[PDB]
This record gives structure tokens, sequence and C-alpha cells, in this order.
């Protein structure tokens, strides 16, 4: 059974108007969309069944792992809705779009990238305290609301430990965040994600990942056998140390997520997340041309 399932009877389409499409998941298309009841704006999943399968585990999974996060840094979910053969998955709605998005116009600056840094540690903390592993943080993963809020979204690849399964073995995520033993699928955990904010780091101050000139197949093999990237540029040492604390090639030597709150890079540089609608004005402007 899947959670937050609604009534067969009710008609998503009559329930939500579905407005513009405004990404891809690693599952289904997303769409803006009002709730007809409440007219707030939401965020609409829509996965088609019948294309589907062998998917339909993966996607059961990822509401799953939704409907069990209740985090101001996780994206909620709100319900799924069958409409013929289509799914609609109905999450919360960040404005403000993802990380990525906002590096389009250029560079962010490093209080920018400190608080960012902070919002998503606050929420790998939450996260891994209940034993969960995201498994593909990137700057696309991480939206803001237009607030300023940070969160994390696409739980399409999450793990999930139990006291039977301590560590988790399986190939998932984008292959130039991926961390080494995921990749040699070795007997990981959450310290997976701590090698994957390292390389998001390096992507949230570069605007890339390392390697991302390359072949994703190349890194299959370059990430396990290559010294771990560092931070290049004119960037503080602090930010270049944080860098280095989570890309070790060995896990049990990156520091924990509650750990790198404490971090100097992110306490001296990091400041209130109301300052990042900045950040959602210059793309506003930006795109507008
Ligand atoms: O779950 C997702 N997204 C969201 C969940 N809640 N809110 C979103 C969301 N995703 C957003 C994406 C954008 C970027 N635009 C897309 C259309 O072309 C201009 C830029 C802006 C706001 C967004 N809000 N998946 C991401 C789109 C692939
Ligand atoms: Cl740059």
């Amino acid at each position: 059974g899947l959670p937050g399932m609604q009534n067969l009877k009710a008609d998503p389409e009559e329930l939500f108007t579905k407005l513009e499409k405004i990404g891809k998941g690693s599952f289904g298309e997303v769409f803006k969309g009002i709730d007809n009841r409440t007219q707030k704006v939401v965020a609409i999943k829509i996965i088609d069944l019948e294309e589907a399968e062998d998917e339909i585990e993966d996607i059961q999974q990822e509401i799953t792992v939704l409907s069990q996060c209740d985090s101001p840094y996780v994206t909620k979910y709100y319900g799924s809705y069958l409409k013929d053969t289509k799914l609609w998955i109905i999450m919360e709605y960040l404005g403000g779009g993802s990380a990525l998005d906002l590096l389009e116009p250029g560079p962010l600056d490093e209080t920018q990238i400190a608080t960012i840094l902070r919002e998503i540690l606050k929420g790998l903390d939450y996260l891994h305290s209940e034993k969960k592993i995201h498994r593909d943080i990137k700057a696309a993963n991480v939206l803001l609301s237009e607030h300023g809020e940070v969160k994390l979204a696409d739980f399409g690849v999450a793990g999930q430990l139990t006291d039977t399964q301590i560590k988790r073995n399986t190939f998932v995520g984008t292959p130039f965040w991926m961390a080494p033993e995921v990749i040699k699928q070795s007997a990981y955990d959450s310290k997976a994600d701590i090698w994957s904010l390292g390389i998001t780091a390096i992507e949230l101050a570069r605007g890339e990942p390392p390697h991302s000139e390359l072949h994703p197949m190349k890194v299959l093999f370059l990430i396990p056998k290559n010294n771990p990237p560092t931070l290049e540029g004119n960037y503080s040492k602090p930010l270049k140390e944080f860098v280095e604390a989570c890309l070790n090639k060995e896990p049990s030597f990156r520091p924990t997520a509650k750990e790198l709150l404490k971090h100097k890079f992110i306490l001296r540089n990091a400041k209130k997340t109301s300052y990042l609608t900045e950040l959602i004005d210059r793309y506003k402007r930006w795109k507008a041309e």
C-alpha cells in the first residue's frame, strides 16, 4: 500500500489546477499547480504507471521515505492521486527553484555558500538521525522557497538503515557526486552523503562538480582510484578545509553532519536564510534579461 494514496474516486484534475512544467525528477515530470480548495501553489509530480514498472518499487520507496519525513528541511508530501494510468504526487512548492538554477546568473559569495551548506547540513542531520541516507545530494536537489528557506528534494534513490541492515551497498546516485565506496559498492552509510556534500560545496563555489567535462563512465574508475578532489581557486581556507573534511576516501575520517554545523567555515560565514531572497531576485532579474 502506497502512503498518502487518496480515494481513487478523487479526481486530481478537479482538485488541482495543473500549470506549467517546472522540471524532471529521477522519476516523473514536475509541474507547478494550484490546490483548488486552498488556492495554494503546489508542486505536482506526474508519473505514467503504464510506461513504468521496474521503477514502480522505486516510486513507492520515494513516497514512503517522503511520508516518513517531518522536517522544515525536507520537501513536504501532501498525498497521491490516481487519474487513469497517471499518478499525481502532490508536493510542497518551493518558489525559488534549485540552488543549481540560482547559479545561472553568476557565482555565489561565501556567505551564500555557507548559508546554503548550513541548511543542507540541517537536512542531512535530520535524515541521518532517522537512519535515512539521501544518496543524491547535489545543487539540483537543493530547493529554495520564496522566503529563502532551503530544503532537500528528490528522494528517488534514498535508502533506509535498520537494525538488521546497518549498511547499504546499492549503486545509486549521480556519478559526479557519488562517494568512492558507493561506486565500488562497498558497504556504506550516511557518510556517503557527507562526500556528496563535499562535491556539492565545490559545485556551489565553482558552478560545476569535479570532472564535469568528462564522460560519466570515466568517473567510475577515476573517483575510486584518484586522490579526492580539492577546491581550487581563490576561496577562503575555511571553505577549502570544509571541502577537504567531506572529501576523504576513508568514510570514518569524514565528520558527521552534526559536527559540520560547527565547522569554522559555517560559523564564520553563514547568515540568516532570509538574505537568500537576494539570490532569488538576482535570478528573476537575470532571466527577465
Ligand atoms: O520536486 C521538484 N521540484 C519542486 C518541488 N517543489 N517545488 C519544486 C520546484 N521546482 C522548481 C523549478 C524551478 C525552475 N524553473 C523551471 C521552469 O523554467 C524556469 C525555471 C522553479 C521553481 C521550482 N519549484 N523537482 C524538480 C523540478 C525538478
Ligand atoms: Cl566560478
